[PDB]
């Protein structure tokens, strides 16, 4: 029975709902939703069993080392691994310069852990070698909004959802992946049954059960349905030009200014008849999908990996936003193009901190030099510190450390041998006899650990304080409930000793705790558009959460972005009620985006599509939800989707085990056979450690986002 409860974040998806921990005098007992927090004391089934992992023993508790490549792990001091870790990285830099040492973390690091480790890495040794995970996720969202509108992040929130009288969710599986969300897009549609909801999705999962329609397109083809869905859209007058012709510039499939009459021209070369049967649908639902979108009250999108992790992730993006800026279903409440963040804090700590490596702070970017000067300028750093060259992006960062390019890398929060693309020749890379890998990791079961050299002993969860920034732009506060077992030490403190031992300035990692940073970190973002300086710790203990923009302690965030009278950042004198200040004129962009395909398309010997998906039991590789018995019960081990029609036909029945391969590997998986993936495709889950999917999916990237297409790739399947 609790005698206190510490308000925090679920650990688990972007949805970020607010949790408060209950303990009973040093130990965690009970967890409940947040009753004050966009979640209303709601919790999904992996945040209702949070617990039994925060309380798990299979714990990483003291620092470990291997002293050479292939041996066994052994502890070691936290004084000599400290100074082993220092010395290494150190001598890299001495001997070879900045870009030989790299910090590759995650979208799960407190904003404070991230912003610190992104400052030692840029002004400090001056590599601008920072990337992180959520480079394998949100890459793709973060060039859609900034080509579209010049800004990263959502300019609507979760609140929206309760106005909305359409969804057209697309590449998103809401039910199993952000579960509360689901909830309230079910409950809206319950309150208001002519809420129309699309879902476009190659496979049939729980969330097309309150869907209106389900646009089960071949994988791939969705960017040519959504150019279709703007063909009809102007065809039938649906569009709405008081808005396009004031707030909306057109750029051709070229990229060069263009107009209207360009657009249409352009949607030519999209008609529903030729486009269904690209997309192998019937020609009715693009017509339906068209209708709902535009002639409803307020349409709100909301799309997941099935349109980010693509080589056309940033493209796919664009259309969507262009749907909504055709018929101004934007900017208002129930109507907006809204991105779903798959990590609690991909956005708060990678995203807005520029924690990747072409970024800098609150949407600075290193190839600008007035942005390196401010940053050299609010960090107290020597003029030329930062790096004018943008560092190595994920899929690039392990291919160099392969090379020995790169010879010290800290991995932290992450699990990257289980999760990067190409995985066999991933391990290669993380193979180099002469790298060293740092890994900052809470279970030992994570397999990246077969990799590393040294290994550190977090805290985890709320076993210390930090803030998480939600898919909302909602920044939240997780206070520090219990203490961390063993020798388990806070991420942002083990950072600050690396650095004063690597011999980074101390005037630089001139922190004794979180709330330090967080104190920095709300100066650096003072006058920019992301502006939280009004989200002091005090507030954020207190509050469930507040939503940027933020400016003063006085001001209570803000909701609607680019919206007179609502956004802080457009002037209250501004003279038309939207601005898209991201634009130099004020004007959003609908891009021409060209349609094509995956990088690695079905042939003759590769016929099938294979694509990759979550399930709500499991929390990616299982290291956390994996000690929750109660989560093994319904998909204990990993299995391949095949469609009945292409089971009959290739000779497979139902539980067989049957080879899944593709030009890289092949792994032998028990066959689930139903309707859940369209014919020609086949779909396999990434939770089990003893089937690594991801040696079966291929390396290529949005050539923009770098983002890589775990979605699909080619695979014939057959009988084991
Ligand atoms: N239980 C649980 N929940 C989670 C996570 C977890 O591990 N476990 N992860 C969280 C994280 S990091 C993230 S990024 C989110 C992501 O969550 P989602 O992206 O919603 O989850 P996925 O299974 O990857 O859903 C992608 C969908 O894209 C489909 N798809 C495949 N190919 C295409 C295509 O060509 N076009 C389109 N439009 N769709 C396509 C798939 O069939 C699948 O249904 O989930 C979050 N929620
Ligand atoms: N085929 C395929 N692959 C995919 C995807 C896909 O859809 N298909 N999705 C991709 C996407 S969106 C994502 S987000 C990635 C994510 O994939 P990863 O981030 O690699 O997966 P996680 O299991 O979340 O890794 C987090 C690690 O954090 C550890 N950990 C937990 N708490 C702490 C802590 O406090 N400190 C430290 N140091 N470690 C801690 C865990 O034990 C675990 O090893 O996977 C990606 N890979
Ligand atoms: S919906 Fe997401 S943030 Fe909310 S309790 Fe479930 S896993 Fe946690
Ligand atoms: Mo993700």
């Amino acid at each position: 029975r609790p005698e206190k409860w510490v308000k925090g974040v679920c650990r688990y998806c972007g949805t970020g709902c607010g949790v408060l921990v209950g303990v009973k005098d040093g130990k965690a007992v009970a967890i409940q939703g947040n009753p004050n927090n966009h979640n209303a004391g709601l919790l999904c089934l992996k945040g209702s069993l949070l617990i039994p992992v925060l309380n798990s023993k299979e714990r990483v508790t003291q620092p470990l080392v291997r002293r050479h490549k292939g041996g066994k792990l052994e502890p070691v001091s936290w004084d000599e691994a400290l100074d082993l870790m220092a010395s290494r990285f150190r001598s890299s830099i001495d001997m070879y310069g900045p870009n030989s040492v790299a910090w590759y973390g995650s979208g799960q690091c407190l904003t404070e852990e991230s912003y610190v480790a992104n400052k030692i890495f840029k002004g400090g040794f001056g590599t601008n070698n920072v990337d992180g995970n959520p480079r394998l996720c949100m890459a793709s969202a973060v060039g859609g909004y900034v080509t579209s509108f010049g800004k990263d992040e959502p300019m609507g929130t979760y609140a929206d959802i309760d106005q909305a009288t359409c969804f057209f969710i697309i590449g998103s599986n809401t039910s199993e992946a952000h579960p509360v969300l689901f909830r309230r897009i079910a409950r809206r549609k319950q309150v208001e049954p002519g809420v129309k909801i699309i879902v476009a999705d190659p496979r049939r999962t729980n969330t097309s059960r309150i869907a209106d329609m389900h646009v089960a397109f071949r994988p791939g083809t969705d960017l040519a349905f959504m150019h279709s869905m703007a063909w009809v859209i102007i065809n039938e007058e649906l569009d709405n030009p008081r808005f396009w012709q004031r707030y909306v510039n057109f750029m051709d499939a070229e990229g060069k200014p263009s107009d209207f009459e360009g657009y249409k021209a352009f949607l030519e070369n999209y008609r529903p008849e030729k486009v269904a049967e690209i997309c192998r649908v019937p020609v009715e639902q693009i017509y339906g999908a068209a209708r709902a979108f535009a002639e409803s009250a307020a349409t709100m999108s909301l799309w997941c990996m099935g349109i980010n992790q693509r080589v056309q992730g940033v493209f796919a993006n664009n259309l969507i936003h262009n749907l909504h800026l055709i018929t101004g279903q934007i900017c208002r409440p129930g109507a907006t193009s809204f991105s779903l963040t798959g990590q609690p804090n991909a956005c708060g700590g990678v995203r807005d901190g520029g924690a990747l490596s072409h970024l800098l702070p609150a949407g600075r970017a290193i190839p600008n030099a007035k942005h390196r000067a401010e940053m050299e300028k609010l960090w107290g750093l020597p003029e030329g510190r930062i790096a004018p060259e943008p560092g190595y992006h994920t899929v690039a960062l392990f291919e160099a450390l392969g090379r020995g390019d790169v010879k010290c890398m800290i991995i932290c929060e992450t699990n990257p041998a289980h999760t990067l693309p190409n995985l066999n020749k991933v391990h290669k890379a993380m193979s180099h006899p002469e790298s060293f890998i740092v890994c900052i990791e809470a279970f030992p079961d994570a397999v990246t650990l077969e990799y590393a050299d040294l290994v550190l002993p977090p805290a985890f969860w709320c076993e210390r304080d930090g803030v998480y920034g939600c898919g909302e732009r909602r920044y939240s506060l997780t206070e520090k409930a219990v203490d961390p077992p063993g020798q388990c030490r806070p991420t942002v403190n083990t950072l600050v000793e690396f650095a004063r031992r690597a011999g980074v300035d101390p005037q630089l990692v001139n922190f004794r705790n979180a709330e330090d940073v967080w104190n920095e970190w709300r100066m650096v973002s003072k006058g920019t558009t992301y502006d939280f300086w009004g989200m002091t710790r005090e507030r954020l203990r207190k509050e469930s959460g507040l939503i940027w923009p933020c400016p003063s302690e006085d001001h209570p965030g803000t909701s609607l972005r680019y919206v007179r009278g609502q956004d802080p950042c457009v002037p209250a004198d501004h003279p038309d009620r939207f601005f898209f200040y991201g634009k130099p004129d004020g004007r959003a962009v609908i891009w021409m985006r060209p349609a094509k395909g995956a990088a690695e398309e079905p042939d003759a010997e590769y016929p099938l599509y294979l694509t990759s998906m979550r399930v709500i039991d499991h929390w990616h590789t299982a290291t956390m939800t994996g000690k929750v018995p109660e989560l093994q019960k319904a998909n204990p081990i990993a299995f391949v989707e095949i469609n009945e029609e292409d089971a009959a036909r290739t000779g497979i029945k139902h539980g067989d085990s049957v080879i899944v391969e593709t030009r890289r590997d092949a792994m032998e998986l028990p066959a689930r056979v139903s309707d859940v993936c369209r014919p020609g495709l086949i779909a396999v889950p990434f939770f089990d450690p003893k089937k690594l999917v991801n040696k079966l999916f291929l390396d290529a990237t949005d050539p923009v986002s770098r983002e890589p297409e775990y979605k699909i790739c080619a695979a014939r399947v057959r009988k084991a």
